[PDB]
């Protein structure tokens, strides 16, 4: 399950949290690897008595999922960046096994985009869309630097916190976000992650619409394999569509580097261009 991350070697140990220090509130969602709960966590940070956290409860026993749980926890503790979801540790005392993350109050970025279409309620402006995009790109620059291939970058896998802080996570094939080599040859690299970033930029600029929404799953596989490109969104300035096109070069080695994509988005976010649909 985590074999593609074998070159990543953990330094220190995973942080352990006592079960009685976690107080579950209510389910936030579930999906692939178990239920996720909002909870209060005690004695985690020396400054605060209690704080809000998101807790993932492992469903299996197993003991194949237990070995995978330990490796996953070792990898998550290695990821420390302003734009990567913050992992606090595990609770391994009894069943179920728990993973604890910093709570992000505004939830997933896909739902956030869809509810702020054409926190401060209302439509996100160009500056805000560029700030979201720049933050996701900053997280992807960090993962590329670590040689960590995400494999499922999409707005549904990003979280929004206080003050519109955006962080990348992975909550559980995502064919519509994949380049041809990933669909056809299962080749997942820093370059397939940059292609998925281009699709995330398209999601941001369409306010969370599904890529290839006009097509069935089969039609979308065929279109990606044939090389058809997603259309420029109405809210997307020409400068931003050029970034998307750079991410979508058919040849992986011709795609723009995430460092340059991030730097371009930084320049545009600190600007932004005078564009009106
Ligand atoms: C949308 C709801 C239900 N939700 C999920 C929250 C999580 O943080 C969460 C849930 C389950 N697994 C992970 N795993 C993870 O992110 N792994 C991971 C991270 C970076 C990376 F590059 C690769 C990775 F595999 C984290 C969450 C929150 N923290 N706040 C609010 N809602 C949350």
């Amino acid at each position: 399950m985590h074999h593609h991350h074998h070159h990543l070697v953990p330094r220190g140990s995973v942080h352990h949290i006592k079960r009685r220090d976690i107080v579950l509130k209510w389910e936030l969602g579930e999906g692939a690897f178990g239920k996720v709960f909002l909870a209060e966590c005690h004695n985690l940070l020396p400054e605060q008595d209690k704080m809000l956290v998101a807790v993932k409860a492992l469903k299996e026993a197993s003991e194949s999922a237990r070995q995978d749980f330990q490796r996953e926890a070792e990898l998550l503790t290695m990821l420390q960046h302003q734009h990567i979801v913050r992992f606090f540790g595990v609770c391994t005392e009894g069943r179920p096994l728990l993973m604890v993350f910093e709570y992000m109050r505004h939830g997933d970025l896909n739902r956030f985009l869809r509810s702020h279409g054409p926190v401060a309620p209302g439509p996100l402006g160009l500056g805000q869309l560029l700030a979201v995009a720049s933050q996701v790109a900053a997280g992807m620059v960090y993962l590329a630097g670590l040689h960590f291939v995400h494999r499922d970058l999409a707005t549904r896998n990003c979280l929004v916190g206080q003050g519109l802080v955006v962080k990348i996570g992975d909550f559980g094939l995502p064919i519509r976000w994949m380049p041809p080599e990933s669909i056809l040859y299962r080749k997942f690299t820093t370059e397939s992650d940059v292609w998925s970033f281009g699709v995330v930029l398209w999601e941001i600029f369409t306010y969370g619409k599904q890529p290839w929404y006009q097509l069935s799953n089969t039609e979308a596989i065929d279109c990606i394999t044939q090389g058809r490109e997603l259309e420029r969104p109405r809210a997307c300035p020409p400068e931003v569509y050029a970034i998307m096109r750079g991410c979508w070069q058919r040849e992986p080695q011709q795609r723009h580097s995430i460092k340059d994509v991030h730097a371009r988005l930084q320049a545009l976010a600190q600007a932004p261009p005078v564009y009106l649909d």
